[PDB]
């Protein structure tokens, strides 16, 4: 009954094929730990094992206090390690991969638990209004200016192809966002993610990392992270040429007084007065070219110098610390054409 490209979208983000493939990747044992068996106790409780483990990554527990811990992680999240003894979780390079693993499992769990309980039926459980923006229109044309124009040259692994442009209103967000709709400095910014996560995103909104989750890797702490160049968000689609179709959001995020840092602070509470963090990049879109939809900054100028030496970022990052500061506006279906 819905339009074709929206029916395809729901078959993309509820594809049980993708989910199983994403666990064979992470070397999870699907015999002991199938899709159904993924519960929310475990991921929180696995995260928990990546408190204590990290809680002795800087002291370095010693195997007397590591082995048992590194062990007790595999009780809940079993793995299938070829023929080589299980990689012992005793470094921050290891706990990174596992941090990103549970980060993904959590939304794969959301996707199943929605599909399993009670393609128009799966649309219902996304609790999101999904409407097609039409190619030839203007709304269509200023989204494409932004995608072609703010492609960064450091990101030369792919050309960016727009397939479908959807308009999105998640149930309850409009109300949640009224308080921040009157805040100054509001931007339509990019947010990329794995398509296995999008079941979780559309249904639950963009969340901040749970408190059980590790220290660092989080440059500007546990917040919702946006970019102004599509490439930077495009990269967190983690698409191979095996699966060359990604999903990237546009968000209205109400940034207000941006706290402007040029190196990592694990920001735990924002300064009285500040509403977001702005990681200052080397390159920033032509601020000349910044356009205005409905009292929202659409920064779609091409890359020029910010002029700003003495940053650890090649490109800007926006972070909020309140889920209510985001109001998701569009969802884009992209093809990744690769260059080698
Ligand atoms: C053990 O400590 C470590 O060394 C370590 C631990 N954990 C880690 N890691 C696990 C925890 N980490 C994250 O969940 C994380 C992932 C993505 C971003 C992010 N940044 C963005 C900037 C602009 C736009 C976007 C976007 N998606 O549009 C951005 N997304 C941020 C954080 C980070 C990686 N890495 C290292």
């Amino acid at each position: 009954k819905l339009p074709k490209p929206v029916q395809d979208l729901i078959k993309m983000i509820f594809d049980v094929e993708s989910m199983k493939k994403a666990m064979v990747e992470y070397e999870i044992d699907l015999q002991k730990m199938p899709l159904g068996k993924l519960s929310k106790r475990q991921i929180q409780a696995a995260y928990s094992i990546l408190s204590e483990v990290q809680q002795a990554v800087s002291q370095g527990s010693s195997d007397s206090q590591i082995l048992d811990l590194s062990n007790r992680f595999y009780t809940l999240i079993p793995h299938d390690f070829g023929m080589k003894k299980p990689p012992l979780l005793n470094n921050a390079d290891s706990v990174q991969a596992k941090a990103e693993m549970l980060d993904n499992l959590l939304d794969i769990e959301v996707a199943y638990s929605l599909l399993r309980g009670g393609i128009d039926v799966n649309y219902e459980k996304l609790k999101t209004d999904i409407k097609v923006v039409d190619r030839d229109s203007e709304e269509a044309e200023i989204i494409r200016k932004y995608v072609k124009n703010t492609h960064a040259t450091t990101h030369n692994a792919y050309d960016l192809e727009v397939i479908d442009i959807f308009k999105i209103e998640r149930e309850g967000e409009c109300q949640r966002y009224k308080p921040f709709k009157q805040l100054h400095n509001r931007r339509l910014l990019w947010h990329g993610s794995r398509t296995t996560n999008f079941a979780g995103i559309l249904s639950q909104g963009l969340r901040i990392a749970p408190p059980e989750a590790p220290v660092t890797g989080y440059m500007f702490g546990k917040g919702i992270y946006f970019a102004d160049m599509v490439s930077k968000s495009a990269n967190y689609c983690h698409t191979s040429q095996g699966d060359p179709i990604g999903l990237i959001l546009l968000g209205e995020v109400a940034l207000g007084n941006m706290y402007e840092l040029k190196h990592a602070s694990h920001i735990s509470k924002l300064p009285k007065g500040k509403h977001s963090v702005k990681g200052l990049g080397k390159t920033t879109p032509d601020p000349s070219a910044n356009i205005s939809l409905d009292g929202v900054d659409v920064p779609l100028g091409t890359g020029i110098s910010s002029g700003v030496n003495d940053t650890s970022l090649l490109y800007n990052e926006y972070i909020v610390y309140d889920i209510a500061q985001v109001n998701l506006k569009y969802l884009l279906k992209l093809k990744f054409n690769f260059k080698t």
